[PDB]
């Protein structure tokens, strides 16, 4: 059952009309991420890798350190959640990526972020 | 126009019966905060100050670093949210406070938290 | 004595020949900062402001968050030290700045960094 | 040419008599570390792994996050230094390890710490 090092991620995308203009191919989505330490030991999120694909198969990548300027050391059971934006020239698209993390024992590990869909309601 | 350093804060309280004994004035509210970067430049949340006021005008202050152990550096457009609790000896009260923040330029600035109220859904 | 929130900073600059060329007006110095919590409560380093001045009075400013991409919450007594570089077209110059910090009680405060000079080994 | 992600590590051991007892075979060594960004891009130290060997080839390992509670993000040319201790049953031994790091681009890489020795000055 329980694992020593496990982090669970849930992402809920949503279109934002309030600041989008499909008339000129301006689509703005907002995805809210929920990282949850589901393992038996503390673990820290280090870096993030993102792959956003267009409605026309146009790939774009983002790489950086930490999530919203931090690399939280999550105790087993706690959560960390933020919401960031994703612009697209098409009304639909996908997003998939990776969070690079590390257990308290220092050994790094990867927690994949399942590819999800993005489209107007 | 648009400000270079600005963060808007919204809170949603909600009484929690399952862990409060009104029989002994032990009221427990849960609150969620949404800090969103409205300005045009990256900004970060450093420390908080809460002034929770009692139904009988009794006050209790809280002062510490970060929010639920985090000091998010929110890019413009990004938002960070957390849920925390608040005890009260009365079924209604108001929480108000400040967040001490700093822009990507390292300069500190304050973002006030508007006085909102906590009340039993009853 | 012994204040509630206090951080003392010591900086030791040093010209670096191995990567400097005075014939091209390329002077590279390395300063080593040493932050020490000299107060009764923990405190955290948040941001830094640097004013570097030229041998010809030419100013340059650097502002950013943290020190070495970190904002250490120093326990009373512990220290944090790193060394960063400082390029200059002149063989001498000064550096003066500010660290913006915050006590564990969330109250912010500033620990000023006294103006020191940079010059080649001799003067 | 010059590497994009490269960190150089140097250590200076130092026996500490006033904090050890040879008689009881309790040898205490202090050691300072200098990590310098020799690469062309910013890099950060995340976690450490140490393998300290005994004069009698007795191993002892250590694994943790950060270096003395810090995970410096060194701009190229910058360096971070700290001092820790190392207990020993013998008056001589070696310490060798690894630092797990990440480039500003988030990709993790490893910077090894070459085996160096600890020994009483006498």
């Amino acid at each position: 059952p329980v694992k020593p090092y496990d982090l669970t991620v849930s992402v809920t995308p949503r279109y934002v009309p309030e600041q989008s203009d499909p008339s000129q191919q301006q689509y703005v989505f907002a995805y809210t991420v929920r990282i949850t330490n589901t393992g038996s030991h503390p673990a820290q999120v280090i870096s993030r890798h993102w792959i956003i694909t267009d409605g026309e198969e146009r790939v774009q990548e983002v790489r950086g350190l930490g999530v919203v300027g931090q690399q939280p050391l999550l105790a087993p059971g706690e959560t960390f959640e933020y919401t960031s934006g994703c612009p697209l020239p098409t009304p639909i698209g996908t997003m998939r990526g990776t969070y690079h993390c590390v257990g308290e024992n220092g050994i790094p590990f990867e927690v994949p972020i399942a590819e999800f869909l993005l489209a107007m309601p």
